């Protein structure tokens, strides 16, 4: 007969983009579920036998090699940060998205404040230009949606000193996304923290916001040179690469492994 | 003359294990500081020119390759977890160490609960034995000490099914630490969560606690087979490898890069 909402939801959990299965063909739920369970067990068995790498971990390692090889220093900075960094970033109290931790701390919603501190400090020791990047967890309270996670993974690369032009920023973005095989376009947008941005779009999906400094916020962080930077969501990159319907397939999760349901 | 406490503290920040500099030789602070600042700038310039990899990131990648190559599946699970996982792990309220997040959540203090869930789920799809591991951030409130961080990085590997003997557990630990070049011994200890442990010691420094199941806690997590597992702190491994005096040299930080002060 007809599938209930609970039944369709279960089949959607077990369905993957490579499948060609109609959920509403009239085939009974029991047979659709059994077929998809067999395909997903086979998929996980193949990963276990032949690959064994996590998609988020593997992508982080691929991105790390790209930027290290192009002269950027790899940064690993705190995830648990002072709440004061939030007001100083100019987040007047979307401040409602912040996860607070025991009074004076929060989970970082972006990598920029820690990277600003590193640019300032490293400019006292390293030759021009200063090039650094970080990949790691960031946290925002979000409405339920197909493109948002409350725990996600950011890449932010940035440069300070010479070479900090719009054309060089766009060239790095182009080489990076060409390396990953992802088509894109650049559109102007704006945001409360940085002002005008160059948004990197794949269709209607925002992969990145990028910024050409200086901006007035620089003084609050001791930044006094030209700079460029861009932030990318790794789970959004994986969603494009693997054609996932929902970004949850790509997230840190106990519910999916490399986009395969773990409820088998 | 004589160095103040503030002056000695500044020189200790700038000193590295490879140096052979006496702080109390009678040389004036100004010359000791200038010498150490020049050495550390040179050190950071060399990293920027020739390596560019972060010690924590590089060690995570080295460990990941070791375990993937030995048949363990790489896991990346949530860092922000339900507070309920804490009581169910048998942490009666050292429960005082937990960082709480907005009422019903906390920062994970260990990887075991998420890995227990993965062992249970994967046993329905994968062949015996189930071998998995994770590396990532964990969080504990700690007293100030030379061997503790409030934000640290755990490795936990584990196995469920056949082969889950004390001798196989000790053999994996031995191959792993032999790969890293770190000498150790095994001593019995106990802990509130798991009961008897095999503690992996380098001198008086605990590198790991390891456990041979089953244990009574298994029922609360749906675990019903023999299992073995071990948890290691990556910053403690780096402290041994690089002979750091304080584990802070090894931590996620804005204050040190690969053990070199960023306050230059
Ligand atoms: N909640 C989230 N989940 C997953 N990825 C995210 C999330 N928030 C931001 N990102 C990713 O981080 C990048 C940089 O963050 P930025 O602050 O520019 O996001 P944003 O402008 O708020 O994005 P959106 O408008 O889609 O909410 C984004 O372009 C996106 O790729
Ligand atoms: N606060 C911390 N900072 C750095 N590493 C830690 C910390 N807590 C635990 N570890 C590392 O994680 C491993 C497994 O955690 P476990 O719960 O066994 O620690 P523990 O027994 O509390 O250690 P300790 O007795 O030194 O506090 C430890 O053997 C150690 O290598
Ligand atoms: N997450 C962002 C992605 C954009 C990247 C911009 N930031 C950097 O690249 O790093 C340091 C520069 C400069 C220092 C003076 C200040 C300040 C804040 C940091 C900024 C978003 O569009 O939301
Ligand atoms: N951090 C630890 C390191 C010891 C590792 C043991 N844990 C695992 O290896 O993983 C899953 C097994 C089994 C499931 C039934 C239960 C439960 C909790 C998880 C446990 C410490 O000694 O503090
Ligand atoms: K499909
Ligand atoms: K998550
Ligand atoms: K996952
Ligand atoms: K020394
Ligand atoms: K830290
Ligand atoms: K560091
Ligand atoms: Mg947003
Ligand atoms: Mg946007
Ligand atoms: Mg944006
Ligand atoms: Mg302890
Ligand atoms: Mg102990
Ligand atoms: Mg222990």
């Amino acid at each position: 007969p007809a599938l209930t909402k609970s039944q369709t939801d279960r089949l959607e959990v077990l369905l993957n983009p490579k499948d060609e299965i109609s959920l509403n063909s009239g085939k009974p739920f029991r047979e659709l579920e059994s077929e998809l369970l067999s395909r997903r067990k086979k998929d996980l068995q193949q990963i276990y036998a032949e690959e064994r790498e996590n998609y988020l971990g593997k992508l982080e390692r691929e991105i790390t090699r790209f930027f290290v090889d192009r002269g950027f220093l790899e940064i690993k900075s705190p995830i648990l940060i002072p709440l004061e960094y939030i007001e100083r970033m100019g987040i007047d109290n979307l401040s409602k998205q912040i996860f607070r931790v025991d009074k004076n701390f929060c989970l970082r919603p972006m990598l920029a404040p820690n990277l600003a501190n590193y640019l300032r400090k490293l400019d006292r020791a390293l030759p021009d230009p200063i090039k650094i990047f970080e990949i790691g967890p960031c946290y925002r309270k979000e409405s339920d949606g197909k493109e948002h996670l409350e725990e996600f993974t950011m890449l932010n690369f940035c440069q300070m000193g010479s070479g900090c032009t719009r054309e060089n920023l766009e060239s790095i973005i182009t080489d990076f996304l060409n390396h990953l095989g992802i088509d894109f376009k650049i559109v102007g947008d704006s945001c409360m923290v940085f002002g005008d941005t160059l948004d990197v779009m794949h269709g209607d999906l925002e992969l990145s916001s990028a910024v050409v400094g200086p901006i007035p916020l620089d003084r609050e962080w001791g930044i006094d040179k030209p700079w460029i930077g861009a932030g990318f969501g790794l789970e959004r990159l994986l969603k494009v690469k693997h054609d996932f319907k929902n970004i949850k397939r790509a997230a840190r999760s106990g519910s999916y492994y490399n986009g395969i349901s773990t409820n088998l």
